[PDB]
């Protein structure tokens, strides 16, 4: 028999877990949506090009036949069919609870359109559980769908941190509000600005409040420190034991580690992504400023297997990550260019290895209280999908856009992480810089880049975009993924994407 409470609850799941030609969470719905924002960006490199697809993804040079984008579209799409039934057997009840798990999972179907619409620029739409072939909801008809559909369940939700953590309230409802209305020139070729600054600002009023600490919010006990709590507006929870490796926690924390380096937080480190050029110059404009280890300087082949003597030799050639942060006056620079693992790289003349480039320890599966984790190779640490600070970036950017004063925005989140540099004035140069410092590795870069008119143009090169080791321009059509082949010849109803063949 139908299990609302199983079903609800598995709703929810499917945003951190699964249940081939496809390693163990392949198919989930973050990491598959998550390299598709960051994989072709300037944020990072998977390190192994030899694997299937990945040239692709790495070059923005994909094709309709795209492994990476058959599986996020088939992972989107199957969530949405679980929302489908979960609504069409609650339909009619009237139960306070009922009420609200249908407004949160109509949320999440929502959500997940919006990712159809950001990342392919239409849907294969349905509403009901059926054997019925979706349609397709175009761009400006599935954004007015998107917007329509959160506007009507906002009622039925919890007020501002009033849900159990791990559900979504009306402050996720705002924020996804005002995420859609700041991309709304792109989705509808009208933009709403205006609207984006006052969702935003609904946000910003709420009982939501900034971490103190921008490193806690991505440790291992964000779900239990208050400090880090109060600004995760949607947290996707990951538990080690749970989750294990099938989650996607689990590919932010060993996909960005390689033995040797200090404090791992896991036994297993798959050397998968790290650090393009382009990224550690977000927190040093000239890249000569970077910690970094001279070359005339070797590296001991004993002497290094503790973290303490790993952590010491950093020390006395300044490149320990705090050296890295204290060196950058911000925060969140959150890189490692020291001797674990191997000598690093900051720039590569050809992607050979994980070493070719800086190392990313900003997910850690650390806790900040110092207790123990649930298990050596899983992480506990949650991903906070949601967060508070992408409401004063998304009104930054909308006041700035309107011709307005975005510097008390752009600095409230500058002074939380603790910058020696504060902005005076504010630039669209500035703005999508501070994007990438705020939310790196945490899946949105590519759509940011898009909507800055940077993604496949030459008003930004970043080293290896295009194929080409400075970085070259591609295609305007790759701006939006093409529709999986697989699906353009198993539903006749749906069309490829400009561009594609
Ligand atoms: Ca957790």
């Amino acid at each position: 028999s139908f299990d609302q409470q199983g079903v609800f609850v598995k709703g929810y799941a499917m945003l951190g877990v699964t249940g081939d030609g496809q390693d163990e969470g392949e198919s989930g719905f973050y990491r598959t949506t998550f390299n598709c924002n960051e994989l072709p960006t300037d944020e990072c490199l998977w390190a192994w090009q030899k694997n299937q697809d990945i040239p692709q993804l790495t070059s923005i040079s994909w094709s309709p036949s795209s492994q990476r984008t058959e599986w996020v579209y088939v992972r989107l799409g199957y969530d949405i069919t679980q929302y489908n039934f979960f609504l069409d057997q609650t339909e009619g009840m009237t139960d306070a609870e009922t009420l609200r798990q249908r407004a949160e999972i109509r949320f999440l179907r929502a959500l997940h359109y919006w990712y159809f619409l950001d990342l392919f620029g239409k849907a294969p739409f349905k509403e009901h559980f059926s054997n019925d072939l979706p349609v397709e909801k175009k761009g400006t008809e599935l954004y007015t769908y998107i917007q329509n559909e959160l506007n009507e369940i906002e009622a039925d939700m919890y007020e501002p941190r009033q849900a159990p953590f791990g559900r979504a309230d009306k402050a996720a409802n705002w924020l996804l509000r005002a995420r859609l209305y700041l991309n709304a020139g792109v989705y509808t070729g009208q933009t709403d600005y205006a609207k984006a600054e006052e969702y935003a600002s609904k946000v910003i009023g709420s009982a939501y409040k900034l971490c103190t600490n921008y490193s806690e919010l991505f440790m291992a006990d964000n779900d239990e420190n208050e400090n880090a709590m109060q600004e995760i507006i949607l947290p996707i929870r990951q538990d080690g034991v749970k989750t294990r490796n099938y989650g996607g926690s689990t590919y932010l924390v060993c996909g960005t580690r390689v033995a040797g380096m200090p404090r791992m937080g896991t036994t297993n480190g798959w050397s998968c992504i790290f650090a393009r050029a382009a990224m550690v110059q977000k927190f040093f404009s000239n890249l000569e400023d970077v910690p970094m280890l001279p070359a005339d300087v070797e590296i001991p082949t004993k002497g290094l297997d503790t973290d303490e003597q790993i952590d010491a030799f950093d020390a006395e050639h300044g490149i320990r990550t705090e050296d890295m942060i204290k060196a950058a006056g911000d925060d969140r620079a959150l890189l490692y260019s020291g001797v674990g693992g191997g000598r690093r790289k900051i720039q590569t003349d050809a992607i050979s290895g994980f070493t070719d480039g800086l190392s990313i320890v900003k997910w850690q599966n650390y806790r900040s209280d110092g207790k123990p984790v649930s298990h050596a190779t899983y992480p506990d640490t949650d991903i906070p999908l949601f967060r508070l600070a992408e409401a004063y970036l998304t009104r930054a950017e909308a006041i700035f856009r309107q011709g307005g004063d975005a510097t008390g925005d752009i600095n409230e989140l500058r002074k939380r992480a603790n910058c020696t540099r504060k902005v005076q004035t504010v630039t669209e140069q500035e703005l999508i810089d501070e994007w990438a410092r705020e939310f790196y590795l945490e899946g949105r870069r590519r759509s940011d880049l898009v909507r800055f008119g940077m993604f496949t143009t030459n008003k930004y090169l970043w080293d290896w975009k295009g194929g080409a080791m400075n970085g070259t321009s591609v295609a305007s059509y790759y701006n939006k993924y093409p529709i999986p082949v697989s699906d353009i010849n198993n539903n006749r109803n749906m069309s490829q994407n400009e561009g594609y063949k």
